[PDB]
Order: C-alpha cells, then sequence, then structure tokens
C-alpha cells in the first residue's frame, strides 16, 4: 500500500535508493531522430531527447521533428505530450504541434527566468495589443484575458491557423511558485493547481493530449502527469491499494526518459497522491481545504 510504503521508506531514509532502482530499471529506447545534425538547434539539452517511437512529428515535409513526447496511458486512458520549453527558432513548431494535435490545454512549470538563466522563450504574448505571429508555421497567437492568482496564472489564448483562419481557444495554465531548488513543501497548491487544469477541460478525451513542459520537460512535468495519472487510477476502481507509483512512473518512462528528476520529486509525487486521494475518496470537502492552504 501506497502511505505505508511511504512511511517505511521514510523512516528508513531510503529515497535515493528507491529513485535510483527507478532510474536504473527505465526503458532505454533509441533518439535517432533527436539526434540527427540537422536538428541540434531543436534541441534544449542534448541529454533530454524524445524517443523516436512515442515522439511528436509536426506536420510538415521539411522537418517534422520536435522535442515532445507523446505518453499514452492505457489504463487511466490520458495522454501527454511532454515537450522542453521552446526555444527562440521552436516556438512557431510548438504552436504548429499544439494546433495539429488539437491540444486545449498547455501547462507550464515554469518561470521564463529561473535561477538567473532563460529557461524558455517567451511563447505566448503578454499583452492583448501585441499579438504574435509564427511566420515559419503560419499561425497567429493573441492573448485574450489573464487571471493571476498568487501561485498560478491562467491564461485564455486564441490560436489562428493562418492558412485555413479557424481559430482556437487554447488554455494556459502557468504553476510559477514551483521553488528554484527542491520541491514544495506541501502538496496542497500543486494539487489545487492540477485540478484546476482538470476542471477547465483541458485533460479530457474529446481534446487532444495536453501539452505539458517545464525548462526539459521530465521534471516537474514528470510529475504533474505521474500525480494525474495516479488519481485518475484510483479512482476508475476507487482501490487505493491497487494504484503502485512506480510501476506508473516506470510505464511513463517507455515514453519519455526522464520523468521525476530528483528522488525529492519522487517523494513529493507520494505524498501528492496521497493527498490527493482524498478527494477520491469520497471527500469532496478536501478540494476547498487545498484552495484555502494554498492562498491563491
Amino acid at each position: 500500500e501506497m502511505e505505508k510504503e511511504f512511511e517505511q521508506i521514510d523512516k528508513s531514509g531510503s529515497w535515493a535508493a528507491i529513485y535510483q532502482d527507478i532510474r536504473h530499471e527505465a526503458s532505454d529506447f533509441p533518439c535517432r531522430v533527436a539526434k540527427l545534425p540537422k536538428n541540434k538547434n531543436r534541441n534544449r539539452y542534448r541529454d533530454v531527447s524524445p524517443f523516436d517511437h512515442s515522439r511528436i512529428k509536426l506536420h510538415q515535409e521539411d522537418n517534422d521533428y520536435i522535442n515532445a513526447s507523446l505518453i499514452k496511458m492505457e489504463e487511466a486512458q490520458r495522454s501527454y505530450i511532454l515537450t522542453q520549453g521552446p526555444l527562440p527558432n521552436t516556438c512557431g513548431h510548438f504552436w504548429e504541434m499544439v494546433w495539429e494535435q488539437k491540444s486545449r490545454g498547455v501547462v507550464m512549470l515554469n518561470r521564463v527566468m529561473e535561477k538567473g538563466s532563460l529557461k524558455c522563450a517567451q511563447y505566448w504574448p503578454q499583452k492583448e495589443e501585441k499579438e504574435m505571429i509564427f511566420e515559419d508555421t503560419n499561425l497567429k497567437l493573441t492573448l485574450i484575458s489573464e487571471d493571476i492568482k498568487s501561485y498560478y496564472t491562467v491564461r485564455q489564448l486564441e490560436l489562428e491557423n493562418l492558412t485555413t483562419q479557424e481559430t482556437r481557444e487554447i488554455l494556459h495554465f502557468h504553476y510559477t511558485t514551483w521553488p528554484d531548488a527542491g520541491v514544495p513543501e506541501s502538496p496542497a497548491s500543486f494539487l489545487n493547481f492540477l485540478f484546476k487544469v482538470r476542471e477547465s477541460g483541458s485533460l479530457s478525451p474529446e481534446h487532444g493530449p495536453v501539452v505539458v513542459h517545464c525548462s526539459a520537460g521530465i521534471g516537474r512535468s514528470g510529475t504533474f502527469c505521474l500525480a494525474d495519472t495516479c488519481l485518475l487510477l484510483m479512482d476508475k476502481r476507487k482501490d487505493p491499494s491497487s494504484v503502485d507509483i512506480k510501476k506508473v512512473l516506470l510505464e511513463m518512462r517507455k515514453f519519455r526518459m526522464g520523468l521525476i528528476q530528483t528522488a525529492d520529486q519522487l517523494r513529493f509525487s507520494y505524498l501528492a497522491v496521497i493527498e490527493g486521494a482524498k478527494f477520491i475518496m469520497g471527500d469532496s470537502s478536501v478540494q476547498d481545504q487545498w484552495k484555502e492552504l494554498s492562498h491563491e
């Protein structure tokens, strides 16, 4: 069971060894398209690449490469696209992928600048009157509205295929107070944020897969998807005990490398799922307690 395992591993201070065992058993698949010379400048970190079998292909005949992986969770019935923070030259690719994949939401888990370094291009417009046009992919992006809370921001964007003039509303969910180092002490603000994304319909199956990223798209993005899928699985059977987090994480790692970057993120994932279980279980009032403790 999950809380029993958590305490056992905690009282024993073996989180590093648990996490390292996951590192060792994790799938290894080729990344040959990612490594081709013509794609060097499409990759933010040379040590973070999409496997060839799960990579998102741009619908273009020149170069279909973007550093993005489709994580398809069969049992949980939820799909996610995990990607790096766009580079100055891949912002058009990024929105092209969002369009072609029919995604409704983008989850951003980083700030544009962290630890005094640029982690991510400014890939969405900050002012309604200053829309962005990506000439390569022929897409137009307009800030429609913005809802700033204390630790996250929700933006409504309109994405227009400048070729076909059809338009889509994209929801941008921007979690802004992940700490520069370490993980959050309590998972309540994290869970309140995940449920905000869930309530927007961005995760539901009539839309394309949600796009999730931080700078590399494996650590914080890994934590987000793992907690969501774990909670989803406990829901479908209401069997808290039947969900094995580590086996869910290893299943996810079949689709993109490196998901969950530190042992403390693994531990936090446990925290989030355990606490999130209090909602799944029938205690609907626990969601509003997280909204209080989060200070949104």
